[PDB]
């Protein structure tokens, strides 16, 4: 009975026929299909999104995504601790949410519940069900939190979840969200987060990056395919002054993105990239960008050191220093604008051929894992299997030296900001003049976007070694130029 | 003949008549007896307190307690480093002894030669004979250690030792010791120490869990009987509101406590609880406490959040901070108090569930080892043994997965003591009222007393996930409030 | 035709003749002899310092020094990070060149291409050809790295490297430079570094030990032989008042030692010691010292408690502290300083036996390892060899221990150091007099010199855990009296 739908939904029919998923019939999918005939367009079929489904046909992408993996020295890792990746977050980011708490990335099937859990989110009112013992527990949301109810408190926990921040968890609200968030579906910007975490069952979904309809390569994010629109020609994943995406606006409501050929860039980057998803601040008058505002929901795709010019061109900061005062930019994970024109890149390569490598299931079935993989745990087929001649050994040493001389400079620049930061405090309480401290503050701006920028990152340098020594020595520059021009201001107190 | 000594010790009669032991001879334990019954009872028996007498009949207890084991990262790790256990300690302790030396513990067989050796000890008088190479070596205390003599010094050491320490460290003065070091034994809490270390030739003795008589579960340990007495239906080992402990008395001099049934959480807790057997501080009148006050062997049984709380209620403190000049308590590894109403211990797991797991000897004799575990090390007998549905990567990765979390909130703490710390000097170089200043020290008590109990105890959160949660962010808002509180006293100087 | 040769070149005869190698024709090493005999002594022969012709008879030892090893845990391993070996780098060494870059040591084969590379060294001038993917390369300098010329400037850099730095990286300039450098050979102290680069093709040559005549064993490094000279009594390498060096001077031009017996103490104190190679400043008038000045190419031979007394005899210092304006000394690798009279050296064990031990070839040859092994990763034939005795948790445990306690001194004496350095900034801005500023930078230099000297080793006290407690423990004594000095100054001020 395809026709008959197809006489009104001409947009399917043309992803789905002779397509590789063309002989599946609609009720596969769709339930309620005879009531939307019969009642009319008044009576919505259901759609459940559902990896499941997707499973039925394709067990091995399906049973990899879900498979249950426990590493040895545990998740929950909190990045502000010395040895961890960012041990001057405390000081650094003081005045931001992420003080509260920031652990390293575990798994995508947990990516719900480690968002709503956190202690950053919802002020600890969503907790694991039974507690530790099942952290490690995945599937349906609500199965593995319960909600502690609205006005129950936890020490030292912060309010940042939106629902925007949802836009990168889950698939789930698909056909309920109106492209930006805008208002008109049944969820947009301006909702109240309690009520959307209730329709979140799944973690990102297989139609993340594959159209149902025929199986086509996609992306379904809104602030990705706006951003590429706004710069078809020159942006990253651009190709010879355009890119390989079409763009299918449904009924105004809603796009996705569809690719001729698979660029896992594109689709990564749907979520590893910098966004903004957040109420912030105007630069130049000091006014609130509330969820009324587009800037609430979008991605600069742009570089570590193209990002603080490209928030001034867009008057936007995230939060005030809370010693300086500086204008800072929050950096989150740029890992496709870190990646982009790098050595692999420009071979080539894209993030699934290093992060869904090539295993086989089951049997004996060829398949890309969609557990995606920590490369330094896996070299043989993260990096061997392209380098031929590289031992373990030798793959493991080539990403820890990169990383190595990477993080030298990483803790370097940490050490300059943290010098800013104590040097302004100084420079205040001696009263130099706020002209002189304002000074100080661009330094600070400077330094902060070129150093946290790569804590945010999440290769510690290996996706762009060069641009990552270029950033992090200019944040040095910046912070020691702060910290002369301060000093200089100091002693031109009792001068 | 034993009916003969019976005439006369009439309790011994009781533990030891129709128990496991009932056949044993007294003279396989005691030496002398025929001069105490001829001469009477001013000749007294010799009682070796020794471990290999137990061992001729027990030697699987034996032998894995005296086991030496190397671990490849060594020992002797300084706790006060950055990427230790206690990374900010040097500045966060600043006027206590601990920052002389204070390591994280090795096996139960090196405890005396440790306690005697370490530089916080008695400026370094003790080393080991033949230096490094012997640090592993086990045994007798002065076929190990060496005594360079009460007038050698050695640099940036301390002398906290004391007689009241060895109770921890030995059951070889359970005869010469009064009920709490009270004055009438060979030594008590005012004798000097270096005449008491002479006599400890031994680490813990099996009886110090065991009774020599009829092999009862039991405790000697004075400071634990006598918390138990003091609070016998409200106390952390306590049930239904009893303990499971009868003291016994002997001639007025010395105790023990006899249970019915195995309970390791109190064994353990003769040592591995927070105490004083230190001189301190009176809170009210800054009178000295010294070893004249029982005060000075004491055991509060009390976990993190009524701390502070109780020694406020018993006029004690340990040291004022070096720059703070605020009345800090000084916490010790209170491994029973966190353990208390944690989910194993409500679940009726104790210690040796998972510190002393059964393991097969010799031929293939089944016993509980009393080389004590490190659970990490061991998850299949210390945790899989239980949890059967668990894998070696599960039980490790919820261990670490705890300690990760935990950890994060301890350095997050640490990062706002050292702030409150850095503030409060600002505060007064820039002199901020005494007043604000001693609301400041209140602030930094509270702070300390939530936070250092953590660095003390040894699970970094494993025993009490959610004890710990709640002292250290408690901790953190009692160290933000104070840096708030002082830095608006600062800006109001030049107001 | 040796015997023509030989009438003019007496010394080589002595070397050579009823030697192990005495059978060698001179053309194997030297070419171009006819024109050097026809045309006569204007026209020298070539000597091609050269590896591969020692290993056409050498093969075990030349191939296991070329062989390629990769680190799981990669290098270019920056000090100055948190968990590294000298985590307070950045502050406390404020105002050096090393500040820019220090990283742990690598292979023996890399010494060359790292020391041009060095983000320290000449602007980030020389990087290798084609970028990471090419650090591991051994061979011939030129093939791998590149010149980006002089004009090329990279961020935060720095330009120490000096032609003096390259007597502890290569044998090739061993007939182009006159003792110490003085002028008159091709190259000299004075020499721009960049045109000296251009004629280093080698790591250290095989002749850097050996003698190639007569296969003796041998020192070629300048400074080390001077010091001897100037010592010969009482230096650490001597024995009953002298060494087991004679000097063989050649033409007035440069000197070799020969010494009857393999030390390889003194053959790795040809590199692994604290030396100047590098202009200074004068304590007593600041004037500079230059490289006309033959303090410039230096070897002290003292130890830790030696030589700031060593400095101030030679009236020289490194740097200024940027903070505190202190005289300080800059230390390097003073590993065979520190191994002197320490229990191994005691015992006649040489550097060798733990870093080159015995190992089978090839076939099944027995020969030394001239790949320099890190004994940790190596504890059977480091250690085991000859404590047999050890299980290799057992060595492990060993060497960790005093890594363990030594580096907890090590921590603290940062830890008050930069709370010296702290202080005293704090003193000045309240301007606090500068004669207590000065007794405070005495203090500086006492504990600085006691603390770097440990960072600048590399074997974190195990070569000699007595001094190194000795050391350290001063360097805290030293650093708490300045800070107790100028608290007493700075409350003294609004006295
Ligand atoms: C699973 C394999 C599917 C089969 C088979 C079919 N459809 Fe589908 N459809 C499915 C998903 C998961 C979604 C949600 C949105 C997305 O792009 O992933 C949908 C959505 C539709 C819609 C809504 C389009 C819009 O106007 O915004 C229509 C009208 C739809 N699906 C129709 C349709 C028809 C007519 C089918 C049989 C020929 C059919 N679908 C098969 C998943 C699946
Ligand atoms: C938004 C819907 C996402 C898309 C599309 C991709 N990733 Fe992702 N990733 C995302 C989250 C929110 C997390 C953290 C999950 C948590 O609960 O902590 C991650 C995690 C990863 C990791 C770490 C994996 C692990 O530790 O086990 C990697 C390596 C990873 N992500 C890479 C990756 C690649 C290559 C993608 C395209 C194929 C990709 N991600 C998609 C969010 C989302
Ligand atoms: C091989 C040439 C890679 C390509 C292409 C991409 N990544 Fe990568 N990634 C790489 C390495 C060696 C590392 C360091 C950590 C490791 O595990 O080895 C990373 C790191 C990540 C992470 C951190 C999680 C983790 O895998 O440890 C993420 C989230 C990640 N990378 C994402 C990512 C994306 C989105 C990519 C294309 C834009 C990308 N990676 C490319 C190796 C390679
Ligand atoms: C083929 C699909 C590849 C996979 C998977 C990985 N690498 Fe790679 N690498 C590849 C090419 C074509 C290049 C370009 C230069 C060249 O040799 O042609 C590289 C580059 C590197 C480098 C240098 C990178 C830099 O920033 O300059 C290294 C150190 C490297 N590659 C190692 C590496 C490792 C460890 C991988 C697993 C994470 C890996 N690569 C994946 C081809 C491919
Ligand atoms: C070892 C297996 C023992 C055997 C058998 C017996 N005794 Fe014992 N006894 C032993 C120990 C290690 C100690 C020290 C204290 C402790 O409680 O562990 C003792 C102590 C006694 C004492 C002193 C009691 C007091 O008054 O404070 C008496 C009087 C004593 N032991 C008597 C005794 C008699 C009469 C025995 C044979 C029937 C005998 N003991 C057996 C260890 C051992
Ligand atoms: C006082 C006499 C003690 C009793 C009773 C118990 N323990 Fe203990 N323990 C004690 C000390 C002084 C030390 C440190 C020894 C040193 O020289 O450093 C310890 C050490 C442990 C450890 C660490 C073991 C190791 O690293 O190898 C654990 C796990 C341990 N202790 C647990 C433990 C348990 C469960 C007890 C009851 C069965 C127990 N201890 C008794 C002091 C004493
Ligand atoms: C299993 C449910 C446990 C019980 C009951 C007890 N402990 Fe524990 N302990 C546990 C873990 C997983 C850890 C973390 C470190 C590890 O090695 O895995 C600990 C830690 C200790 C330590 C530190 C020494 C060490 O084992 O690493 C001590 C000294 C210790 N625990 C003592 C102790 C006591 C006295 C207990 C009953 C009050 C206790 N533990 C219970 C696991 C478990
Ligand atoms: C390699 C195995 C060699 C053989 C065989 C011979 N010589 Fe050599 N010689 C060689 C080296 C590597 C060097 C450089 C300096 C050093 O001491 O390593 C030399 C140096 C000479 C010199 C210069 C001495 C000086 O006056 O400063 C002479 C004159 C020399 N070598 C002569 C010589 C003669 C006459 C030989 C055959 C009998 C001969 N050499 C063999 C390496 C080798
Ligand atoms: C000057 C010509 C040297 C002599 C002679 C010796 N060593 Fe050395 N060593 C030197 C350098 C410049 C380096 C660093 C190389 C780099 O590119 O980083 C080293 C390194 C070592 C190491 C570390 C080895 C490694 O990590 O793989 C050791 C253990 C070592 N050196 C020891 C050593 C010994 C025992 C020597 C005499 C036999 C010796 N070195 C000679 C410089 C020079
Ligand atoms: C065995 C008794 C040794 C002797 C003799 C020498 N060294 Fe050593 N070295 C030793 C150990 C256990 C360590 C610690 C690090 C390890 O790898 O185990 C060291 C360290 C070094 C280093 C650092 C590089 C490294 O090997 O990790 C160097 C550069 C080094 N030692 C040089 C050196 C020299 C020049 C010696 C004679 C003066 C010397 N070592 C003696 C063990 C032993
Ligand atoms: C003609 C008139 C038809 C016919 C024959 C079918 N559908 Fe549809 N359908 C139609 C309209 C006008 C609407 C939506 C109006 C609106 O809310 O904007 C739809 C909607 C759907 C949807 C859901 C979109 C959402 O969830 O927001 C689905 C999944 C869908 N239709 C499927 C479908 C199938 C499988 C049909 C043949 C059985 C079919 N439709 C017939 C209009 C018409
Ligand atoms: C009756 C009178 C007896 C008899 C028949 C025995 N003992 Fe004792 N014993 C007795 C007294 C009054 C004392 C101690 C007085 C004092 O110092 O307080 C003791 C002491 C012991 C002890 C040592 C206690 C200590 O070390 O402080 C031991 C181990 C002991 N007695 C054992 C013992 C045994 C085995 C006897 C039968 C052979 C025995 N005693 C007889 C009084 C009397
Ligand atoms: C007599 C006259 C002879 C004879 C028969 C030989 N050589 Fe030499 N050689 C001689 C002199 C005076 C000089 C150097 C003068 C100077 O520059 O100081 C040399 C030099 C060498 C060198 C090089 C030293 C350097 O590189 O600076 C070598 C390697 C050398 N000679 C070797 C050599 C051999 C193998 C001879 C026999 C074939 C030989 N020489 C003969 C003087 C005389
Ligand atoms: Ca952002
Ligand atoms: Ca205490
Ligand atoms: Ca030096």
């Amino acid at each position: 009975g395809r026709e008959t739908c197809y006489a009104c939904h001409t947009e399917v029919k043309s992803l789905k026929e002779n397509s590789k998923h063309a002989a599946i019939a609609c009720t596969v999918c769709h339930d309620k299909t005879k009531e939307h005939l019969e009642k009319g367009p008044d009576v919505k079929p259901v759609t459940k999104i559902d990896q499941a489904v997707c499973g039925s046909c394709h067990k091995n992408q399906y049973e990899s995504f879900y498979a249950v993996h426990h590493d040895p020295t545990g998740a929950r890792k909190e990045k502000g601790i010395p040895a961890g990746r960012s041990p001057l977050q405390d000081k650094l980011l003081a005045g931001h949410g992420f003080t509260f708490e920031h652990a390293e990335p575990r798994g995508h099937a947990y990516m719900v519940v480690d968002q709503f859990a956190v202690d950053r989110f919802q002020g600890g009112r969503y907790q694991f069900k039974g507690g530790w013992k099942n952290y490690d527990k995945v599937g349906k949301t609500w199965d593995i939190l319960e909600d502690r109810g609205p006005n129950a408190k936890l020490p030292e926990t912060a309010m940042a979840g939106n629902p925007t921040c949802i836009q990168c968890k889950s698939s789930d609200l698909i056909l309920q969200w109106k492209h930006l968030g805008e208002k008109g579906g049944k969820f947009d910007r301006t909702s109240n987060v309690n009520d959307v975490v209730k329709a979140i069952n799944n973690p990102v979904g297989c139609i993340h990056c594959h159209d149902p309809h025929g199986a086509q390569p996609r992306i379904v994010r809104d602030g990705l395919i706006a951003a590429i629109e706004k710069d078809p020609a020159k942006n990253i994943f651009a190709k010879n002054g355009k890119t390989d995406l079409k763009v299918i606006d449904f009924r105004g409501f809603r796009k996705i993105g569809v690719m001729e050929k698979t660029d896992s860039r594109m689709m990564c980057a749907q979520c590893h990239v910098e966004y903004n998803c957040n109420p912030g601040t105007q630069r130049t008058d000091g006014k609130p960008v509330t969820f009324a505002d587009a800037r609430t929901n979008h991605f600069p795709l742009k570089n570590s050191l193209q990002l603080l010019e490209h928030y001034r061109s867009i008057d936007f900061f995230d939060f005030k220093h809370a010693v300086t005062g500086a204008k800072l930019i929050k950096f989150q994970h740029p890992e496709a604008e870190t990646y982009a024109g790098s050595a692999h890149d420009k071979a080539g390569v894209q993030c699934h051929q290093c992060h869904m490598p090539q295993v086989k299931g089951k049997d004996g079935k060829k398949y890309s894992t969609h557990g995606v993989v920590k490369p330094i745990q896996m070299v043989q087929e993260s990096c061997i299997s392209c380098h031929k001649d590289y031992t373990p050994n030798k793959a493991k040493f080539m990403i820890e030296t990169i990383r190595n001389y990477t993080k030298g400079k990483m803790r370097k620049s940490e050490y300059w900001l943290a010098q800013l930061i104590d040097t302004f405090a100084v420079a205040q309480r001696e009263g130099v003049s706020p002209t002189i401290l304002d000074q100080a503050r661009l330094k600070h701006e400077e330094a902060h976007a070129l150093w946290e920028y790569w804590t945010a990152e999440n290769s510690d340098g290996f996706h762009n070694p060069e641009q990552a020594r270029q950033s992090l020595t200019g944040s040095i520059s910046a912070s020691k130029a702060g910290v002369k021009l301060l000093n200089d201001a100091i002693m031109a107190v009792k001068q």
